[PDB]
C-alpha cells in the first residue's frame, strides 16, 4: 500500500499525494496496520500529523490490538505518543494480553515514555 | 499513613478517628499524594467529604502535578468530581504534561466525565 509505504519512510510529500489521490488513510495491511501505525512506530512525526489532520482513527487496532499508542510507546518515540495524547487517543486501551500503552513501554524498557504516561494514565 | 490508609479502603470512622488524634489532613506519599486524592481516586466520596471539611486542599498536586480532580476525572469518579466542582477544585490546572482534568478524563476514556466538565471547563 502506497499509503503505508510513504508514512513508513517519513515520505510527507508522498503520503500526502496518495491521501489526494483517494489513498484511504485507515486501510489495513494483512496484520490489521493502519498507516498511522507505522508512522507513530517509525516515529515519523510530520506523516502522523497528516494521517491525523486527513481524519485517521488515532485509536486504530491491528490484529493483536495494539492502538498507534501502543506503536509509539513500545518503540519510544516519544514525539509521537505526545502527538497522540493531544489528539485524545486511549490510554486505557488493552491489547489482547490486556496490556495498555504504559505496559508495553515497559516492557520494552521504553522508560521515557513510562515517565510521560504516568501523568495521564490512570490504571 | 493511617490517613491515608483509612481514606484509600473507605474507612470513614477510621479517617475520622486518624484526623481526631492529630493526623495531618495533607500529609503526602512519597510520591506527592494526599489522602485526599485517594479518595476522589477510589470514589470514597464520604472520606472525601470528611478530609474537605477537615480543611484539607481540594487543589493539592503530587509530584505529576495532578490534583484530586485528576485523579477523580482519569478513574470517572463522577461523585467525587462533583463534590469537587462543588469545593471550588480549579479545573483548569495543568499537570506536567500540561494537561487538565478534562484532558485526562478524555484519554481514559472516561467520557462521562468529560460531558460534566465541558459544562463548566473553559479552555
Amino acid at each position: 500500500s502506497i499509503v503505508h509505504q510513504t508514512a513508513s519512510l517519513g515520505d510527507v510529500e508522498g503520503l500526502k499525494a496518495a491521501l489526494a489521490s483517494g489513498g484511504n488513510k485507515d486501510e489495513e495491511d494483512s496484520e490489521g496496520r493502519t498507516a498511522l501505525h507505522f508512522a507513530c512506530g517509525y516515529g515519523e512525526l510530520k506523516c502522523a500529523q497528516v494521517l491525523i489532520d486527513a481524519g485517521a482513527s488515532v485509536n486504530a487496532v491491528d490484529k493483536n490490538k495494539n492502538t498507534p499508542l501502543h506503536y509509539a510507546a513500545g518503540y519510544g518515540r516519544k514525539e509521537c505518543v505526545s502527538l497522540l495524547l493531544e489528539n485524545g487517543a486511549a490510554v486505557t486501551l488493552q491489547n489482547l494480553d490486556e496490556k495498555t500503552p504504559i505496559d508495553v513501554a515497559k516492557l520494552n524498557s521504553q522508560l521515557e515514555v513510562v515517565k510521560l504516561l504516568e501523568k495521564d494514565a490512570f490504571l
